[PDB]
């Protein structure tokens, strides 16, 4: 089978994780997906030049059981993690996800991006010189997007990937 990336997306509910999902793969946005579904999605695409199948899970927070949450965590190879422009208490709780993650795959080396969505908003609350100070602070990148515009969908993404691909070269 081609090569295939692992992605988990995730973020204080109410950020974009789903409009971003379904503006990769479907190339449309849905202003109004259910906050509480969460939903493993496919899609081929092309990352410079390779031919690949990413696995996408758009994640809704609590589960059923907190096993299921860790089970995602460890198979999954990379996390997008995003928050809100506007709003805050998304960005404050970046902290908690980059934590659990970690925590989770006893790791001090997981790929990850940060991702500040909802970037077509004149309304804003945390500017990218914090968002970017907090990156830098992981060591992981930074992208502003717009799940509504499309502007930096694909780099989030991808970007993910790249990240994931220097992780497995080790
Ligand atoms: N203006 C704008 N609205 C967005 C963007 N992404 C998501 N939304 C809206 O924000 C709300 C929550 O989005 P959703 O994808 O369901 O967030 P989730 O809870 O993280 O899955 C919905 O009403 C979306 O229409 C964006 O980039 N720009
Ligand atoms: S689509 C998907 C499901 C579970 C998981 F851990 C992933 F990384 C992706
Ligand atoms: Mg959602």
């Amino acid at each position: 089978g081609m090569t295939e990336y692992k992605l988990v997306v995730v973020g204080a509910v109410g950020v974009g994780k789903s409009a971003l999902t379904i503006q990769l793969i479907q190339n449309h946005f849905v202003d109004e997906y259910d906050p509480t579904i969460e939903d493993c999605y496919r899609k081929q695409v092309v990352i410079d030049g390779e031919t690949c199948l990413l696995d996408i899970l758009d994640t809704a927070g609590q589960e059923e059981y907190s096993a299921m949450r860790d089970q995602y965590m460890r198979t999954g190879e990379g996390f997008l993690c995003v928050f809100a422009i506007n709003n805050t208490k998304s960005f404050e709780d970046i902290h908690h996800y980059r934590e659990q993650i970690k925590r989770v795959k006893d790791s001090e080396d997981v790929p990850m991006v940060l991702v500040g969505n909802k970037s077509d908003l004149p309304s804003r609350t945390v500017d990218t010189k914090q968002a970017q100070d907090l990156a830098r602070s992981y060591g992981i990148p930074f992208i502003e997007t717009s799940a509504k515009t499309r502007q930096g969908v694909d780099d989030a993404f991808y970007t993910l990937v790249r990240e994931i691909r220097k992780h497995k070269e080790k």
